[PDB]
């Protein structure tokens, strides 16, 4: 049931890690099954986690996405697809938390992270956490409160991985 080699990475509780890591670098590294992408519901990776992870496969994400979306669609928000991790990981899932700062509903966050009981392990960042404008409290405290599945947080910023782990939640 594929035992990785994820490295580093302080156990938060039964099924939940957390890593002060790049998840492109840790992408690279460990070559999971599983690399989940904070998306947005068009699949435009433009910044942040997605951006990044575009950008490390040579824009062929984006390429795969566009036809994607020119064939279903876009995704809901809270939604989710499975497609090709191409150089990084057998396939992303790209999950679309809710874009709090465009006042999508804060609980469809709970949806957003219900994808990853899909698949048994999952390399992850704190969806809606960053430009859509979520707490990134709030964000780790319901990935806890909902993932059963394996999942290994990438935090990129320091500062905020270091408030993160001394908090209760
Ligand atoms: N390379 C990285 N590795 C790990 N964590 C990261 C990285 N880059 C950012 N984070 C953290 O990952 C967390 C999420 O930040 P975000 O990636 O903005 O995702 P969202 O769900 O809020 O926004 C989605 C939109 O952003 C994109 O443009 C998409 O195309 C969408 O349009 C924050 O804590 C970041 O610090």
């Amino acid at each position: 049931s594929m035992v990785n080699s994820f490295s580093g990475y302080l156990k938060l509780t039964d099924n939940v890690y957390i890593k002060n890591a790049d998840i492109v670098e840790e992408a690279k590294k460990v070559k999971p099954t599983v690399v989940v992408n904070a998306a947005d519901v068009y699949l435009k990776h433009g910044g942040g986690v997605a951006g990044a992870l575009n950008k490390a496969t040579n824009n062929a994400m984006q390429v795969e996405s566009d036809d994607y979306i020119a064939t279903n669609g876009p995704l809901k928000v809270g939604g989710s697809c499975v497609l090709s991790g191409h150089n990084l990981a057998k396939h992303c899932l790209h999950v679309v938390g809710p874009n709090v700062n465009k006042g999508e509903d804060i609980q469809l966050l709970k949806s957003a992270y219900e994808n990853f009981n899909q698949h048994e392990v999952l390399l992850a960042p704190l969806l809606s956490a960053g430009i859509f404008g979520a707490d990134p409290i709030h964000s780790l405290r319901v990935c806890v409160d909902t993932v059963r599945t394996n999942v290994y947080l990438a935090v990129f910023d320091k500062n905020l991985y270091d408030k993160l782990v001394s908090s209760f939640l």
